[PDB]
């Protein structure tokens, strides 16, 4: 079939139902099938009708039901037998045409040991490429006719309501186009010489030369998202039952080397693997509005990560912690020599540290060494000029201020010997854990404020000087809490309400105005901008109240450093996992804004 | 576009590479792009070339690289601008054509309150159905040209090896066909009146009128297979760690109400949900060889179960047991009033019993009341004439003989009050658990032998009398073990070796010969039959040695009834879960045989 040719022999879902509309106008105004084949030595399914079950007072329109329908049996059967007969004529001349190929494909290495051979390939390539697809059209011809003859009977099983839909179907399925599979013995016959010596030795390269409608997505990754989602949830749920039934869940039990050894590590991993998830719940929202994240970030093609390849990292590696922090609760239910069981926390960190810098090819290299091309520029702060993916992962760390106290308690309990010596207070005695585990905790707001300084003494403009002010603002507002542990009075307490509400507007101003681009009164939209890259004007305003409700989580988690003081712990992992949820919609409206104020639409091939 | 018309403007992956083959013959015999638009007030991307980086000794073929390629920039750009201009001409006359529709679609309910309206629908249905698809062709025109211009440069980045694949791409993506999305603002413009008043009020019915390449499979079930696979494995693995660290795993601990209360539950549910899985690993092998299981079984259309809807039952309901038999280990680690914690085993059975007979619609009704149309005929054995799905689920129970002892120990510990009265030996004192928990254990081999009796006094033939002999054979061979507990001597021990090896050939004969159809010496294949419904003649013989190796698991599990005698327990759930693995390949070669000796090919629509 060079062109698709079954035109009168297509599905006749149009013509048959308006005759079923014509018995409908006879209502106000089921059959035993006489199976006979052709008396001409052929297989023409001429089906004689019989009315028995008292349809109407005079069945003048009941024969109109079969005045056309039994011809539709023949209409497929006259064609499919002849289209098979044409494909028998195109099924045996090819046996002779590839038989002279046998004379050629036998001597090409015999006589090489002793130039039309390449001309001989196109003589059989272009032949048997679409000659297969003439059969795949013929299977699609068969399936659509079953999709015809089954689905032309929906409303007849309501206005009459019988068991005819399998009864009629067994002169359809027993007719020649389905009671045989003689086109399907050709479905493996077409690849007898195509696979082994025509296209080479491959299996996918031989498939690609003749397959349109190629292949769907290999869904061995929708499963592996699910395998590790459920393995993490059930290992977590078998940690809030067993630790409940141990005594330790409320700390009404034995030694407190649980909530100071490995709560500072199921905290640091529940916050880091909530952010990587919300980075993958934002590629699902960037692609679904075509916000072109690869060109703005200057990514490239470069093995495009998707929202199934960061939904796979954040689940496969969070069940790997919820497992190793389940075999470590068991050993601390009975006791298994504390001097060596308390490296399992500090080694799971060490296992994850080397996967990130693993140089081989396994765990997403060319997007895991690009990420160390980003946190190399940010830590060397006043140098290393800012691009868009040098700004972005520097202001994803202003939600991981509570995470960066649980990667400084750990490397105090693993670097000065506090694990083998059995002491959970070795860090928090000296001045080291009064300022320098809370002053270097505001290191991410120093890296931002020294990237705007190079974005000022570079590019010149004034707007990268009020950006610089924004992080110095939330470095004084917690710098007053440094001088609030002493002189707790009416002195530096009308100052930690002063500078901490100066900050919380000066971050709230900058979010909508100079990051999200919103709050323009000189517009056609109330409190939004002119043009929107999204649907209905209702969820825009819901995200504007959630950057103010959720910035009470911020300024609680950066003035109430959890592992330095008061032992109310679960607030330090609930509110601190709300600021990580707050940024995650800030990532959306910062990229939508700097695409609707980038004005280009460079999408490399997506859809 | 009534016909697909981009023929010279198709991907030119043919013509450009043979010119790249022509610079290849110049080798033995990269550019800064001068971006200029049209000087005629248009957007014709005429790109002037420049050679700087010293390609060859004389660059006569380097200009041949750009003698055609920059024309391919124009060839898409002259067409896409004009095809958009045609779709502007087909983008503004439709604004006027649907504007007279506004005059019609406003008065149809005003004047109804006071017949060309239906003729007006086809005036805009058939217009805007494929006029959308003219744009979906134009997006496919754009994507294939990106799929052209990216994938015409594979071998040029090896013979020269530069960074040109994103450098060249930014005069491709910045050209008018991708630097705009003016066809994509029409992608939502086509459904402004189509969705709300043309097709009605639906979302899928409005989509079906104009969508070929409709939709792939909704993969919210490849995830839910995976969610419950991992939830079962991690709840199991958090049961072989916690019970290991309890004392009870080797029974070196407290009271033995573990391995007599709930090991006869996690035994009866690890065998029943291994068989339902291997019934779904056989629909994956029946469909993949087109063995037509629905017509042989006389199924019908009738909401066709797949191998994702029995891989979903057997995983979602095995994590629901591995959960409830994990909250029941915890309560029996500390003790929570034994008189009421020991109903959780006998209620999980009761929960699963009522799901099977649940009549509403939830858990696969019309295939769960058909299954009680099967185990109603089998238990009323000598009546109820045999069809193929009355035979099949009667001889799936001759692998669940060890399962049917753990559904008779349970309903002795739940029916005569042995749970509140605290006694794990109340059943196994009287004669009740010496014969009648082992003689009614061979009830499934009685239902088979009384279906062949109605298949004899019906249909007449001799072959349904040697079938009847086959189950009476393995009813005497274990009936000698009834008389082996006494007179253990050289008496009835040259009889339990006698009748039990008479059985194990008389099942081994019937499997290959009169069920699988194999072992015909009068054939062209050694020890197989003539025609095969499968691939290479190597895995046929591997399944013939696995019905003899694995029938030592049988006759061990039906002479060594596990909860009646000797306390070696894990052999009673390893070997008994091998006979359930043995049948599971018997289901394959029994249906392949009775399709290659059914000779019809009635496939209702699959592929
Ligand atoms: O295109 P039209 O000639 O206007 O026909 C329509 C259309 O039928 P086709 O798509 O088969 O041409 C509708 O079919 P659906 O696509 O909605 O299923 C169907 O609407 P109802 O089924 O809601 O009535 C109705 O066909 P029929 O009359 O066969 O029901 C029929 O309209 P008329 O035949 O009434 O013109
Ligand atoms: O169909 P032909 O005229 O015989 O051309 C083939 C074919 O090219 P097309 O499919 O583009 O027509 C091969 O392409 P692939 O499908 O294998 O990629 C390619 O084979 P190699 O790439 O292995 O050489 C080779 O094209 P080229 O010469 O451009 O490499 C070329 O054969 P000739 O051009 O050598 O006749």
């Amino acid at each position: 079939q060079l062109v698709p040719e079954w035109k009168d022999a297509f599905v006749d879902y149009s013509q048959l139902k308006k005759d079923l509309k014509k018995i409908h106008l006879f209502t106000n105004g089921v059959i035993q099938v006489h199976k006979k084949l052709a008396s001409s030595g052929s297989n023409n399914d001429v089906y004689e009708t019989e009315l028995l079950e008292k349809i109407a007072d005079d069945t003048d329109a009941a024969k109109e039901f079969f005045a056309c329908l039994d011809m539709q049996l023949n209409k497929v059967n006259q064609f499919y037998k002849t289209k098979e007969k044409e494909f028998l004529e195109r099924g045996e001349c090819l046996k002779k045409q590839m038989d002279i190929l046998i004379e050629l494909k036998d001597a090409f290495k015999q006589k090489q040991a002793n130039k039309k051979l390449s001309h001989a390939e196109k003589m059989i390539k272009g032949a048997l490429t679409e000659l297969f697809k003439g059969l795949n059209y013929l299977k699609t011809y068969r399936n659509l006719n079953i999709l015809a003859f089954m689905n032309i009977l929906k409303k007849f099983d309501k206005v009459t309501g019988k068991q005819i839909l399998p009864i009629y179907l067994k002169v359809v399925e027993s007719s020649y186009f389905n009671i045989s599979d003689k086109v399907m013995i050709l479905s493996d016959e077409v690849e007898e010489w195509f696979i082994k010596h025509l296209a080479g030795e491959n299996r996918r390269k031989a498939m690609k030369y003749l397959k349109p409608h190629h292949r769907k997505e290999s869904h061995s990754v929708t499963f592996f998202i699910g395998l590790f989602t459920g393995c993490f949830v059930a290992l977590l749920a078998g940690y809030i039952i067993v630790a409940h039934l141990t005594g330790m869940y409320r700390q009404h039990s034995a030694n407190t080397f649980y909530m100071e050894t490995a709560y500072p590590v199921l905290s640091m991993f529940g916050l880091l693997f909530l952010h990587l998830f919300l980075y993958g719940c934002n590629i699902f929202m960037w692609r679904k509005a075509r916000i072109n994240y690869s060109f703005i970030f200057e990514l490239g093609s470069k093995n495009e990560l998707k929202y199934r390849d960061v939904f796979l990292i954040c689940t496969a590696s969070m069940s790997a912690i919820a497992g190793v922090m389940f075999v470590h609760l068991s050993l601390l239910e009975k006791g298994y020599s504390f001097r060596q069981v308390q490296v399992i926390p500090g080694l799971l960190l060490l296992g994850f540290l080397l996967i990130l810098i693993c140089p081989l090819n396994i765990f997403y290299k060319s997007s895991r060494y690009r990420l160390i091309s980003v946190i190399r520029n940010i830590v060397f702060s006043p140098l290393y000029k800012v691009v868009m993916l040098d700004f972005f992962m520097a202001d994803q760390l202003c939600s991981q201020v509570p995470m960066l106290r649980n990667l400084e308690y750990i490397a105090c309990y693993y670097i000065t010997g506090s694990y083998a010596t059995q002491d959970y207070e070795y860090c928090m005695r000296v001045k080291y854990y009064r300022d320098l585990a809370y002053a270097v905790s505001f290191l991410p707001y120093y890296w931002r404020a020294m990237q705007c300084a190079r974005r000022w003494f570079d590019e010149g403009e004034t707007s990268h000087l009020v950006n610089l002010g924004k992080y110095v603002s939330a470095m004084l507002a917690a710098g007053t809490k440094v001088a609030y542990e002493k002189e707790r009075s009416l002195g530096w307490l009308c100052l930690v309400v002063a500078m901490s509400s100066v900050a919380t507007i000066y971050q709230l101003y900058w979010d909508f105005v100079k990051d999200w681009g919103l709050l323009q009164h000189n517009s056609n939209n109330p409190w939004l901008r002119n043009q929107l890259m999204l649907r209905q004007k209702s969820i825009y305003y819901f995200s504007m109240v959630l950057n103010l409700v959720l910035r009470l989580a911020w300024l609680q988690t950066v003035l109430h450093s959890s592992f330095e003081h008061v032992d109310y712990r679960v607030t330090g992992l609930f509110l601190a996992a709300l600021e990580v949820i707050r940024r995650g919609q800030w990532n959306f409206y910062r990229l939508e804004n700097e695409h609707l104020n980038n004005a280009g639409k460079f999408r490399a091939v997506k859809t």
